[PDB]
């Protein structure tokens, strides 16, 4: 007796019945045990008897273990225990080889991680991924992870160690073919990585989420050629409630909270700072093996950031067999601020971003069908390089209403550089352009229009303060064709501004082309006394339609036309009202509207 | 000693003290034990031994006991164990028999489902509610169901068995007269139900939630009369990050994700696909005895889906003694498609719906006070059956602000069928109208506006793309009464349109009717040099308080008047120029302006 | 042997091994249990004995004993079990001595409240905090509360006593100097407190979170002198999925559900009912030794509210050395309403309200770019004090957008009073403005313009029905300067209202006003047959720049101006025309513009 109670089957032989319960199952101490399980069970040498956890001893053989044998009951979730920090100081072996895998999740087998897990000197100067869902090497080959929960109040600590290699990858969760997998409440924290956590592969997985997960000075070297802090792969899946910091200076260059790669992604409620970007939105044709070649239904919302680079970048690509597509994306009620730095410091400052491919093509997009609304943008007033949107690339439709952009420039793309093709561009008038960058923006358009065409494309500038600093409020170079689209200035704060809309190759005057916007008019009338014409001195305004005063009449013996039209020279042609006779000249601001 | 400790007695019997600390409590193993509890503690036979779960053993009466005891402990919660499927293979008793009950929930009793729980064979083709909160069959003499949860990682499967019958009701949780109640981490699926979840009872209950759940594939039959995945009944309850799937053709023709039936509910972050519809927003008569009888404070936000019929549906109706109110919605951040499908194959494709009552009656509704702003939608370009927002039943107010609409219609209702009363329909400038339906609305009115009147209501429509396919932009057939009431069309794409605005019972020219539209009108001059009158040829003008020119004037001898007014026999008249003599005849393009 | 295991080290000489697994760690029965750890570990008398929780007996002692034990281990989780009431009957001692404090938190020890926890009679007319984080009396010679999580399915219970005098502080949980910190699914309830939880301190923590908690009653007296339900007091910070309720009259006129006062902070998806205010947005200069002099990145999003004063007030006050700043703020999605109640019975009904500082100095204040968004509003037609945003301090920005509020006033100050200097007020036309308060304006003006000066800003009235009672759509008093600003009425529903815009000092003849609104005009025409100048018999439009008719002409002789300019002398002059000659007198409603 003494002997089987003392021997490890000595709970197996101790009864218990719940609360004294008569009608309760008569069972052991065991059972009552083996109903939940922690590390500590794997945990041990070779002969039964416990190891402790420190920084000189390698718990990956143990953790995966206690994994392979709750992955045989059929599932169950592990403990990794509070109140000590596990070290992982080795490789794992096998399926995940190939992929620097650390430990190999299972499906079924959920780690409440609430102690801590630290990445031993081993790692320092190579790849890993601390966690990964793959069984195979060739990720196409891999079968799926199902039912993975990683949560609890624990820390993931990737030991500060810097990249060996640009070349090198490192990882903190690739759930990999991943359906309903999540990590919650978890701190990934302290390294230099590629990624804290992947969500699918290819379009591979479903209803996979990161929540309340914090994620802290994840990169911190030189090295390190690019950060995406969560890569969401796979369609039904997204990031929600989560906290992304970078310190580094390196990450303001590189780093990027999110990325949304698939059908239904989403990313919300979350606080970014210290970052270069806040998301990739994107359709990778190399991506659209498991969930086809668009991404649509892309969910932008109700986060905060302080940025130093992009947004949101939305981006489109294509392979020989395969073309990506984005649309039906949406970036809602989001507050965003480019940090406080030196003029052209970081990448190009922007609200928006229609990026090029990697491979900088410019000419392989198909991004339509994009809704940004109700969000709120500042750039510090120094920050030259800084845009509500930056579209440096083919765009097919996007729609911006109800916003607030307060930087150096609304819609911009460099001179010289690419040329976009541009349809379906709506700048709704509901959009406040804010006064921050007033009196900096010498030389510069407002609307930078610097593309290779517009068309379908509505541009409604509506200022509320002076600047009488810009160069135009909207400027199209002579290469810029414009047709079926339109542009106006409304007149608020623009009077004393001697270019609003500017059309270098003269494109108001095109067929389908509708447009407004003030300007200043030499007129001379003829002697007659009463109702007597007022022409224009110039003769450009073949081109429009109606024009009307913005301007008082000072003068009492007569009184100039309240509203012109043109005539077939490009006069602009009123009937205004001599009280005596006399040859008239003046001098008026007038509203030029064209078909509107 | 050996038979005390080997008894279920033992662990009681068998000392321990936290960690050996001299200052904690000595206690018995069996104590710390009993902190916990799990269904294998009643999962056994009369003889006390433990019984395993399986397709040929009903977990049914192990589960309720042990609920029913923990119930008289005062609470706790039961954990349903990972790695094991709990089939249920029998009806409940008592107080739930009457709901085809299958477990009886109790207050203060959670259930932590990390297993998986399957209905058997046995519920084939009958009715069942898995988890019943009602304590009597009829619900009216039932008492409450407080602070009860179920959560987890666990799935509850269906068994994926179909409807015997139409009048069947099929539930997976039942809150009953529901307060402080949740479902969180829950997958719900493969089966063909009614509801998945129910919260509250006719406004009965408080604080009820359903959060992380998954709902897939919960309709299979053509059998099954209707669906909505969550019925929220009580009021302060709500749906929040969400996940709801159907492959079932069936399931495009009635299943709705979510129904908010009471004041302060909400519906938001979730994804949604294959369903008919997103979510009922209503207040029922019937269903007014709990929380009264209005629905107020009804928020569907920042949710995703692809629907193949209306996303948002608002309604209200009566009983002999009671009036259902529907006021104070807000519908925003939602990015909604219709789906892939033919034309008029599922129910009319809309975003908002204003239904009739189930009876089909459009005169007893009081909708009012209704905000949609900040969503996008969606429709294959295919789609003729598809529009912002179906009004079909009286209406007393919906304001559309800075949405994004890119169906075949704006607003619209069928000739014939009902005649709505529409008052406070507000449909502002800021809404964009897009262009993927393009070329397809031959016949057609954009604003199809097939209503008994409209009183107090705006539209401003603007395009920002060509469609000379429309018969109209906006249409008011002569039995639709139009006062006090604005209507726009802005000129932008619109120059080569033979009709805009279309009054056919004339009802612009309402005394206090505010519109503007293009027009294409001929004018005919006096021959007399210098300043000289055009007036109209056509004589219907009346209405027309000012004009003004949206074309170009391509002559030198002379130019036409840039503005008009007109005359008591309805020509336009203005003051033009002849340089030179001579009777002038022209056709120019004029923005036709009333009391705006 | 039976000595051991009948004492309490019994459990540690009686072996396990998980699930009889060769390759699992052999350990005894206490290792296991000592994993976890409960109330009851630590819930007994000098000699070990378990003492019975009950109204009789002070659980203080013994909590705080686990607290103290757990620190020691390096952190772990409590559990305060299901069940059972907890009552607290004494002060703490030590550091929290000076905080009022009931159990003192400590880092990395997580309370699981399962059970309830209610404070004793004890606790009656007295202050108290029953939860602190703090280490000292002094808070800045505290050090930190790192990774302490509250939560469960459990109650907190204050025990519903009053206070006992006005000065007194009551809190639930004062996190303190708190990095890592939360409270989630915890019942606040019944009670008279100053805050329920408070964040932070003086700027100092990071990542504090309360979620899906509620809080229930939590003032019932006229002693309490203020009350706020959570305090978010540190950066990074937030309220998310809360429910706050309060039945007690005096919670109208007292209380707030939340306060926002460092940057990154934000308030969404939550429920308010009873309260007299949703949120405080502040900077207080008191308060910036922590996280700085700046409150920016502040998000108010998604909330459902019916409350008795006002929704979010916007506030930044100074002392000696430091000066407050709040900016880049962000309040979208909200649904809110005025609760039904009579005029003037609890503090001024409003959306934002710009308040002055706690001194009542309304010239210290730093508040811009501000983003008000996609809200609803709505207040009962009989409540005058009712706004969408009250102005009663220096206001440096605000941007309206696409918001729909229908209560009495849109911009409102009371006359006499303050006179707050206002730059960047941002009105877009994409506000919709309700009907609700129509027939009940009489005397009053929809914008009551009471400031001291006006300047970069913006607004655009736009109603959606008829309500001639008010005196003026905009009023500007004489003391009122206004520059640099532009100020529309649209004519829509105008038609009959003798006063549009008032300007009661001229200020729209300002150099850099842009107006346009209607009025009635009575003009004068020559005898001259053809065509024939008209002119205002009133010599007030020397400010105007364009003038055009929103009349029909019922005349056929003749015809006036369509439209007009302005002379020397003030009067409108335009060319109309006579077909006979003949002097005509004509009153024409015409839409006035100044630069526009
Ligand atoms: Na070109
Ligand atoms: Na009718
Ligand atoms: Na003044």
């Amino acid at each position: 007796f003494r002997a089987i109670i003392e021997s490890p089957e000595g709970a197996g032989h101790v009864g218990y019945q719940y609360r004294r319960n008569t009608g309760s199952t008569m069972r052991m101490v065991s059972d009552v045990l083996d109903e939940r399980v922690s590390l500590w069970d794997f945990h041990c040498d070779p002969s039964g008897n416990v190891i402790q956890p420190g920084p000189n001893v390698d718990s990956r053989q143990y953790l995966q273990a206690a994994i392979d044998y709750v992955s045989s009951n059929g599932g169950g979730t592990i403990t990794i225990p509070a109140g000590y920090t596990w070290y992982l100081g080795s490789y794992g072996v096998g399926g995940i080889a190939g992929h620097s895998g650390i430990i190999q999740l299972r499906s079924n087998v959920n780690l409440n991680i609430e102690g801590r897990i630290h990445l031993s000197p081993f790692f320092d100067l190579k790849p890993f991924q601390v966690f990964v869902g793959f069984d195979n090497g060739d990720p196409a080959s891999s079968g799926n992870l199902e039912n993975c929960h990683i949560y609890g109040h624990g820390v993931v600590d990737f030991g500060g160690y810097e990249f060996g290699a640009s070349s090198q990858l490192r990882n903190g969760v690739a759930f990999g073919r991943s359906y309903n997998c999540s990590v919650t409440g978890i701190t990934f924290q302290n390294g230099d990585v590629t990624w804290a956590i992947t969500l699918g592969w290819n379009g591979y997985g479903s209803n996979c989420y990161v929540r309340k997960c914090r994620f802290i000075n994840l990169v911190n070297s030189s090295v390190n050629a690019n950060h995406s802090t969560v890569y969401v792969n796979c369609p039904y899946s997204g990031v929600e409630s989560c906290y992304f910091s970078m310190s580094s200076s390196f990450a303001r260059n590189i780093a990027c909270s999110v990325e949304l790669h698939q059908h239904d992604t989403f990313y919300r409620g979350s606080t970014v700072n210290g970052y270069c970007r806040g998301a990739y939105v994107v359709m990778h044709a190399a991506e659209a093996a498991g969930a086809g070649s668009y991404a649509y239904n892309m969910q932008v919302e109700n986060n905060i950031a302080v940025i130093y680079g992009q947004f949101v970048i939305l981006g489109s690509d294509v392979t020989a067999t395969v073309s990506g597509h984005l649309n039906d994306v949406i970036v809602s009620g989001n507050i965003v601020s480019i940090g406080e730095r030196a003029a052209f410091s970081a990448p190009f400052g922007a609200f928006i971003d229609i990026g090029p491919d990697n491979s900088g093509a410019s000419n392989v997009q198909d991004i339509q069908r994009v809704l940004v609304t109700g969000n709120s943008f500042y750039a510090p007033a120094n920050i030259t390089d800084s845009a509500a949107i930056t579209l440096r690339a083919n765009l097919n439709g996007c729609t911006f209403i109800a916003n607030n952009f307060d930087c150096r420039y609304m819609v911009y793309n460099a001179p010289g550089t690419t040329s976009p093709v541009v349809q379906n561009l709506v700048w709704d008038k509901s959009n406040v352009i804010g006064g921050t960058h007033a009196n900096q923006r010498a030389g510069q358009n407002l609307f930078d229009m610097q593309f290779a065409s517009v068309v379908n494309s509505t541009i409604e500038v509506q200022l509320s303060c002076e600047d009488l600093s810009m160069f135009s409020c909207i400027l199209f170079p002579a290469s810029c064709q414009l047709s079926y689209s339109k542009i106006t200035v409304d007149s608020a704060w623009t009077k004393s501004m001697s270019n609003t809309a500017v059309f270098e190759g003269n494109q108001q005057a095109g067929a389908n082309v509708y447009v407004s916007y003030p300007a200043t008019v030499n007129l001379t009338s003829y002697n007659t006394q009463g109702a007597v014409p007022f022409f224009s001195t110039d003769t450009n305004y073949a081109w429009v339609t109606s024009a009307y005063s913005l301007s008082i009449n000072e003068n009492l013996d007569f009184s100039p036309p309240a509203t012109y039209t043109n005539k077939a020279n490009g006069q602009l042609v009123g009937v205004g009202y001599n009280e005596i006779g006399g040859v008239r000249s003046v001098s008026v601001r007038l509203m030029l509207q064209r078909q509107v």
